[PDB]
């Protein structure tokens, strides 16, 4: 459950230990429920007034949720976590919790689809932030973007789907020094990578999707390290008296906490993405099984890598270690336990063929998800990344003739073979 | 399913008929996925293009959350609805389709503490929206209060804990006339009270309370009456072309439903306060009991009314139709079938009283909720309304000696019983 | 909670007050789980001996399982109550708890079709009960059959779809004399009609049906009103030490509660019929509202008939106070609070028109159950009892041409106006 | 989802290709329903009559519980299998399906106690079926029990917790040349070990075990080979005209899958020990990773046996292959992929030292339940197989001093870790 304990066993046991106390459960119960009765008129005030936690309402915290909370900040050896309704919500309540209209946000390009449509148009609209988009794989692009409003610098830990690395070190020192924190997506590499090792200060993660596993559940969370000093005049929310809780104040009263604490008394109660506690018993139950997952999707997707290397139906192959990866050298110095399980490739005939190909696939899955048991294909030009104009998806690393695999964790000779007679059959 | 069937047919029908075409299911499946498998590559783009409907993506759609979308749209003779994560997603997102940074709107006064807080402070720091609040018991108030920057009008039904009824008839003309729409905020009046017969154009429902009516369930809900004009140039993102969508326009491509179609494709999709399946599930068995339930529910609160109002313990009580309410006119003008079930009273002593009276009760639930199927109790000046300054209490109808009760469907017999003994109590 | 709380406030609270210790949770929390953490090594002994109460293992019992349970225990006025996974289950345990090869059962003849196949066929080859079927229109018939092998006397409240109602006081009197108890089906009566006041000593309910309420939930009830001795030397497995739990005596343990103590001892622990703690949780649901539905079904229900009776497409009509129904009287006598919501009819032309009315409706749904919010319909001689001969189904009430109905809680206009235009088709 | 297809592939795709056709569902559907409306009358007697597959009534079939089946039998290479309320449930059906009153089954002593109790009590007193218990460790103790009233021959795989392996090739040879077929109880050996590569007929699971794996569901399985010969007229309700199903013939319209179908059929619909579409829902997701989580406990367990042989405290270890077990050989010649995750040891001080071993651990959790990631322990003498008396536990292996292990799949260090401890405290 702490810093002591291996990785399954946190998986196993952080979060509920010892079990649920009135019936001792060794499950965690899915507390459906709104409400939660109070001790006495004191103890309900105290609650209300961040004076004493514990449970008050389920759209502000809930018994279940936060086993996956307190699960996931052991995992990632963060001073705390936050569930939310999805990834996209993670995405926003991680920016809206240190931004607001006149900031900036300095965000990679290897960049999901929703994510980029989020910054360029929705965040802009609703919030006023401006986000400046970089070529991350050369950090000093991330330098010479920061301005006296740039409130955090944010990255994909493997860019979905252009599968670049970035240099996340020197990006961090590059954030510290101008005094921002550095946001990581670590949706594709959770338990693989570490972000907080190599200078994340937040990491968010789209539950929907590796985490989960079984494709059942839409879920995000929220990870402070702790590490960050909100202090130094960028983020006054953070160290101010705040009027809506009578003049508390994250820094003094959470202290490491504040950030994860403010997401939690501001965003989610007042906007409102709660996590359902049912959701995130199942995101519980994805949590027992990542680590052998994670290792069956990176060995299966090596595999497949090799093989669509040698079809003559392939113009092209991706991957983070590929030869003609831009940012290799970065996924062999931080990608030390796997290089993820998504597989970009090119069929012959361009953008014709591949939806052939797609057309084709009798066991492999075409539809919109990563991170899936199963293996999964589509054409993120049309379909992921279909928000953005042509200049903006190579932004991204899309190409009109790209095909996004997700490799699960079926036995890869069959993954091969249905690969190999859809590639055939696509040049016919 | 049709406005030719009753109320109650809808709500054990609509959405739902004929049932689930591959099994029959009789009852509404849980349909806990994230993905769905496309049929081709051409009809995956049609989708994401939005040229054909269909599933896509669970934080976008699902075919559980629909069948409670269309059964309230039907139940409420609406275009379409939106179910959400919240309550207060509900309301986020109901405000921010349609306004933005500098843009305000118009509020009414009588508002649940977390409606409060979210236009008071969180929407203005994280979106630049100003709102105006006025007092909503006379129309010229809201008249005076539109600018050129405004964008809607909000309303409770029933104010949360105020129990005053705003005009709804004089104060859509006030909008209409200035060319915004009018919000209604039916939490309280499910089944009770149709908005939308009464010149409102948006409803928002927190679905956790009567909808759900047994406390199990976070959820929030947005219908769109189709009847509001969004061409008077007030409200560009939903007639210009959508930059997101490579043009599309919401008044042309969906014409009567643009309003609550962008809510899904822009709100939804990158802000991302989804529903789960399951929650949606638990609100579709909700609704089919709510006619009976909203009966018991109205029914008991009158005899409570009677009781509290002959208790020597009692300082005051207040009711919709109690002889000193503010607004007893619109009341009795508008709530035709039932007063609801929330009451509220003071004891003699003031707060120390009240507190006393809380901590003796033994049935009624000291919890934070309303609409749950057990009654309820709580001190709101010190709970749902503790963000709020004193004054700005006094604005909303909170006194520092108001006990808040929703009556639930016990036998009222054991409902009063509980109130006497803990009402005598609360005189020593 | 107790005898001493109305029906509807024990619907509400009974089984669940206090709320679960841990948090507090209003709602019934789901305990997906299968075991629990005992406190210590002597802990766990002294539970799997009987020494002490508590949870040990799922198959056996569960938190979730339990509210059901005591609410149900409560609702009746009995000593205690056992879930299982289905009616048939309830019915089979019922029997299998003081009954064995070589026993007799005297049963009633109107009879679910699947309550008389496992009466007939599966009970006699598998556990060698020999059942015996009777007229119990007429008590006298109960006397004549019953025999020193005879361990119970077994009744339907209202016989489905026969809708004859017993002389229930009248066959207690016969069946205690005899020192046997009297065992009632009370799936169709729930809340309208109380066996325990009427003489009976177990009742079995498929809370499948009316007590679910929604047709989303399969499961079955044994309730035991602790009234029957059961040290007369009929019952020894009731009074012997148990050589299984190394001497227990269920009488002396257990004292009024011994019938259903061994139920869940023995028969739940090694033969395994357990109810899902998802769904207990939603038959706990439907209890909560079981008065307000049961009281429209019936108020429907007698609308219905009123229809079908005038209807010039229909050649009779059964209701249990029809005019040619044998039991009229006993339905008069017995059923103060509703006449149940189930109705049979036959349409002139006989089966063949039958099935041209049931191909016809488009809004009462042609499946199998009894008891959902929806109005249902079915030809039993088909279906339900296709398993009889056509003798055994005269004796339980089916004819060829019957059609059964299932009134449900919609508006009775639009079941009034789907019926007409389906029988009129039926005609041509 | 064919025989062609690796074991995983079947585990991630069998049973739901393709997805449900309504709306393209990638999970499986949670279809929590009770009933499914038919195309037209004819439809519904076809299905009733057994002439037609289709889903009628969820106590005998529903969508969600047939992905389970179909997906387990896929795995097991059977022609079907049948998924029931618990363990318990398919140990009951399965013998009944083939067993009843003076009929006689051969059966291992290396049993779970609840199976125990069922076949030396319970199907005894409540079925007439006579249970002859003999030394599976020679198989030459099956055939001299063999009589002419043997319906079966029963075998755990690896005894719980005896951790014997009878010759299940050997034994297989005198069964079917007796003309009785062999059932195996696999629960402790999904994936490892393929009983029907070695002779068995039926296979039996509790799915509540490492099937499911997160300890949440109780649940039970029957799979049928279809290899085993109905018509040697000892099996003549399989073959002979059911007079419940007015003529039908088991081997003659189902031909292969006779005996499944029967327990569907006659089993579940009668006595009703039908599982939850939510628990079957839970069931399908761990199967997903059992070949993963398998291999974990079967690495762990090799390791914890190393370090308990070690380690002072401990007076003796057992597993399949330890030097002392009497059928090493049999473990080593069948269990090619793992000898399971059950370690039983006794501590020094006898029975007293052991219960302070297992009131001193932190970290393993002291339960009833076998199969979950978790690392557990119990006592069995005092919980598992209470039931038996002092002759029948030695029988079944347990003694007096006995510690069952269920090795979970956490970091082996952090399991020894807190072994060590407790077995140091053990010793004071
Ligand atoms: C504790 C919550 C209470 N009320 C919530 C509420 C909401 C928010 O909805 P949710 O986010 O909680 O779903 C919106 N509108 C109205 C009118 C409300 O009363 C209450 O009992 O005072
Ligand atoms: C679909 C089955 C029907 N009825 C079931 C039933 C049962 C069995 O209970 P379950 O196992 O199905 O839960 C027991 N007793 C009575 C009175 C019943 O009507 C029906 O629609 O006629
Ligand atoms: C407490 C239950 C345990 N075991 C149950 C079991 C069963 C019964 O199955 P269920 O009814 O519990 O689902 C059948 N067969 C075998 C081999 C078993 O080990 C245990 O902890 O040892
Ligand atoms: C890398 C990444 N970040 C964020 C998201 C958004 O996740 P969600 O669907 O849970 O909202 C996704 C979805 O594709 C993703 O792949
Ligand atoms: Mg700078
Ligand atoms: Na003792």
């Amino acid at each position: 459950d702490w810093k002591k304990y291996g990785y399954n066993t946190r998986a196993l046991h952080a979060g509920y230990e010892p079990p649920e106390q009135a019936t001792g459960s060794r499950a965690v119960p899915i507390y459906q429920t709104t409400s939660y009765v109070f001790r006495d008129s004191d103890h309900a005030a105290r609650l209300f007034a961040l004076e004493e936690p514990g449970f008050i309402y389920t759209r502000i915290g809930n018994p279940t949720v936060s086993v996956l909370e307190e699960r996931i900040a052991a995992l990632e050896e963060g001073v705390g976590a936050l569930a939310v309704a999805s990834g996209q919500a993670a995405i926003t309540y991680a920016i809206l919790n240190i931004a607001g209209p006149g900031d900036e946000i300095v965000s990679g390009s290897a960049l999901y689809g929703g994510t980029y449509n989020l910054f360029r148009h929705t965040l802009y609209k609703k919030s006023g932030i401006i986000v400046k988009f970089v070529d991350e794989t050369d950090p000093k692009n991330i330098e010479e973007a920061i301005t006296e409003k740039t409130k955090a610098v944010y990255l994909e830990t493997i860019g979905n789907p252009g599968l670049t690395v970035p240099d996340f070190e020197a990006i961090a020192e590059i954030a510290h020094r101008h005094g921002v924190p550095l946001i990581v997506d670590n949706t594709v590499a959770p338990y693989i990578f570490r972000p907080f090792e190599h200078g994340a200060d937040i990491v968010v993660y789209s539950a929907t999707k590796f985490i989960g596993g079984h494709g059942t559940s839409i879920g995000g969370l929220i990870v402070d390290s702790g590490k960050f000093d909100w202090t130094n005049g960028k983020f006054p929310e953070l160290v101010e008296p705040d009027p809506s809780y009578h003049g508390v104040s994250y820094v003094e009263t959470f202290k490491e906490a504040a950030y994860i604490a403010k997401c939690r008394t501001q965003l989610l109660r007042d906007l409102g993405s709660c996590m359902s506690p049912f959701n995130a018993f199942l995101f519980i139950l994805g949590l027992e099984t990542l680590s052998l997952r994670m290792k069956k999707h990176c060995e299966n997707a090596l595999k497949i890598v090799e093989f669509l290397k040698s079809h003559p139906a392939v113009s092209w192959v991706n991957y983070p270690i590929a030869e003609g990866n831009k940012t290799r050298e970065n996924a062999l110095k931080y990608l030390k336990e796997g290089y993820g399980a998504i597989v970009t490739f090119g069929v012959k005939g361009g953008k014709e063929a591949g939806k052939k190909f797609i057309d084709s696939l009798t066991l492999i899955s075409h539809l919109a998800n990563i991170g899936d048991a199963r293996t999964l294909a589509i054409h993120p030009a049309s379909t992921t990344h279909q928000q953005l104009t042509e200049e903006e998806q190579l932004k991204t690393g899309v190409t009109p003739d790209m095909i996004r695999l997700s490799v699960g964790i079926e036995d890869v000779e069959d993954i091969i073979a249905d690969l190999d007679q859809a590639l055939r059959k696509s040049q016919e």
